[PDB]
């Protein structure tokens, strides 16, 4: 078949990982869904002129994604732009990541979502000052207005390409 990209979006509970995910497949916003479900999910998508087959799991707690883990190809570091706890966890998620491939070379890009949301906790400084010890692209979203959705996958998919041939 056609070229595949194995995605996986990690970080902590309610930051928005399922939103995101299901707004780049279905192109719309849901406002609760079973934070302990985790599944995997694809998407056929147009990237510079590719069309690639996305395989996206959307990870749930942490106690099939062992697997991911391992043979992921790239990931979504997320944490929301009002959940400070969640941005100082993003640490944690990289460790694992790094663990996992034993290389400090892993397609990655940190998002911070819910950008609609007034009042934000982590300000966009703070983000990029951690994207940019990591050497990874920052990317802010709102799941709710789809902004950035979209940059974030593709932008994940292209650091992937850049790290391997596809
Ligand atoms: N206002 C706003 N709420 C969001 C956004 N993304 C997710 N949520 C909300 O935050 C909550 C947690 O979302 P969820 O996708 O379950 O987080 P997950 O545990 O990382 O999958 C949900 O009520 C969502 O409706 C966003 O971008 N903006
Ligand atoms: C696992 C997701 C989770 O519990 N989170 C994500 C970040 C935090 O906001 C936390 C909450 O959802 N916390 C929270 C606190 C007070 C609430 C009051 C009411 Br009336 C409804 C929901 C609340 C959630
Ligand atoms: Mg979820």
């Amino acid at each position: 078949g056609m070229t595949e990209y194995k995605l996986v979006v990690v970080g902590a509970c309610g930051v928005g990982k399922s939103a995101l995910t299901i707004q780049l497949i279905q192109n719309h916003f849901v406002d609760e869904y079973d934070p302990t479900i985790e599944d995997s999910y694809r998407k056929q998508v147009v990237i510079d002129g590719e069309t690639s087959l996305l395989d996206i799991l959307d990870t749930a707690g942490q106690e099939m994604r062992d697997q991911y883990m391992r043979t992921g190809e790239g990931f979504l570091l997320v944490f929301a732009i009002n959940n400070t706890k969640s941005f100082e966890d993003i640490h944690h998620y990289r460790e694992q990541i790094k663990r996992v491939k034993d290389s400090e070379d892993v397609p990655m890009v940190l998002v911070g979502n819910k950008s609609d949301l007034p009042s934000r906790t982590v300000d966009t400084k703070q983000a990029q000052d951690l994207a940019r010890s990591y050497g990874i692209p920052f990317i802010e979203t709102s799941a709710k207005t789809r902004q950035g959705v979209d940059d974030a996958f593709y932008t994940l998919v292209r650091e992937i390409r850049k790290h391997k041939e596809k």
